[PDB]
C-alpha cells in the first residue's frame, strides 16, 4: 500500500520525503530538478533537502511544488491530495503533497 | 449509498488529538490504525458518531506529523479507503494545528 | 467535452455559513442537503451575482469535531446525487477567528 | 508524462498567476474573459515563464473568491486540464490569503 509524503516548509526552503517506497533514484532526480542534496535519516526513514542560501517567493514556491510533482509523476508517484499553513510567528508557511502509486 | 461510504480523519497538533468519522467505518479498522500509529486506545463518542484518540504525553514535530498523517493513509488505503482530499490550518491563539484527511472507498 | 460543470461548496465558522456556488447545481440536492446537514428546520436561501445558495446553521457555534461532521455529510450527500469530491482547502483568518474550508467537486 | 499545471489567487487585491510550461495562450485568453464575467488582461513574465492578471483594484469578498475558483476550474477543464489538488495559506500580517490550484492533463 505504497504511499509517500512530501513537505516544504519556506523559507528557507527544506522539502521532507517520507515513503518505505521511495527510491534513492527518485530522490536523484529531484536534487537534479530542483533547481544541494537530499540527505537520508532513519526513525522515522526520510529524505531532507535543506537551501538554506535561498529565497522562494509566492511564485517560486508554485514552480518547487511543480518540478515535485511532475518528478514524481514521472517515477509512478500520483498526486493525491495537498494541504498548507503558515504560522504567524516563525513566518514560514508548510505545504504537504501526499502521493500514491497505480 | 444511504450516504455513499467516505471517511473523515481529522489531527490537531499539540498534544496529537486524532478523531475519525464516517458511517461504514468499522471498529476493526480503529483497531488496526491504533496499532500502526504509537498504549493508547481510541474512545467512542455519538452523535456525532466516532473514534477519538489523544496523546496527551506526547509532542509531534513537523516531521512525526508527517509520519502519522502516512501511516493513518497507509493504513486505512489497506482496508479499502482511498484518499481523495486534504485540507489544514494552523490557529495563532492556541498555536495549534489542524489538518483534515477525506476518503472513499475503492 | 467542456466537460461538464463543477461545484464548489464553502464553510465558514462560526458562526456556520454554507454556501454552494454551480450552475449545474438542481434544487432537488439543495433540498437534500437542507435535510442532511443539521443531521423550525433551516433552509438553504438562493441569491444571484454569483449565483448560490446560502445556509446559516441556527446561531450555533461548531465545534471541530462539529465541522468535521457537517463536510462529511455534504461529500456524502452530493456523491450520492453525482458529484464527486475533488479538491479542498481551508484557511483561518487570526483577526476574525474564523476559519474558511472549500470543497470543490465535479460530475463523475 | 506531460507537464502540470498551477493556478495560484491571492486577495485582496485580487491576483490571479498562471505556471505551466505546456500552457497555451488560447487558454490564457479563454480565462481572460471568463474570470471577470464570473464576478482585465493576464500579461506574461519570465523566470519562470508566467502569466500574471490583476482582476480588479475592487476586493473581493468570500463569495466572489468561490466564484473566481469555480470560473478558473471550469475553463481550464473545458481546455483539458483536471484539477488534482488545491491548497490554502492566510497571513495575518499582510492581511493575504492565497490558494493554489493543481491541474494536469
Ligand atoms: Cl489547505
Ligand atoms: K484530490
Ligand atoms: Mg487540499
Ligand atoms: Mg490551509
Amino acid at each position: 500500500m505504497p504511499n509517500l509524503c512530501v513537505s516544504a516548509t519556506f523559507n528557507p526552503p527544506v522539502i521532507t520525503m517520507l515513503g518505505s517506497a521511495l527510491r534513492e533514484e527518485t530522490v536523484k532526480l529531484l536534487e537534479q530538478r530542483i533547481p544541494v542534496k537530499f540527505l537520508f535519516y532513519p526513525n522515522p526513514d526520510h529524505w531532507r533537502m535543506e537551501l538554506s542560501q535561498h529565497f522562494c517567493d509566492d511564485l517560486h514556491k508554485s514552480a518547487v511544488f511543480l518540478t515535485i510533482i511532475e518528478g514524481l509523476e514521472g517515477e509512478g508517484w500520483n498526486l493525491r491530495a495537498s494541504n498548507s499553513i503558515r504560522d504567524s510567528e516563525s513566518g514560514k508557511d508548510t505545504t504537504k503533497l501526499f502521493f500514491a502509486r497505480r
